[PDB]
């Protein structure tokens, strides 16, 4: 699974737009917004990141 | 009125993510892909959308 458990995702996703994101986005900005999101929420000794990481890699590149 | 609850918009992101975003992303380009996930999975006239808009359209304002 490519980010978790889906639905769970959603705490991190968004937390890093309300939070960390801008209205001049890119797609860099919401990774790092993304990263920073699931670090606090979850910790970082978490797959949770490495899931919102793992996200960012499959990006039409399916 | 964020109405599906924040738990729910993770099955949205990582959809938008991986199957409608592109490399070179955008802010614009997330947002089409958010609310475009959030149609297939939950429908057009949903709550799920409307969720996924007032996260961008908070953003886009500040």
């Amino acid at each position: 699974v490519v980010g978790i458990g889906r639905d769970k995702l959603g705490k991190i996703f968004y937390r890093a737009l309300t939070q960390y994101l801008t209205p001049t986005s890119n797609f860099s900005q919401l990774r790092a917004a993304a990263v920073q999101s699931a670090t606090d929420l979850y910790g970082s000794t978490s797959q949770e990141v490495a899931s919102v990481k793992q996200a960012f890699d499959a990006v039409g590149v399916k």
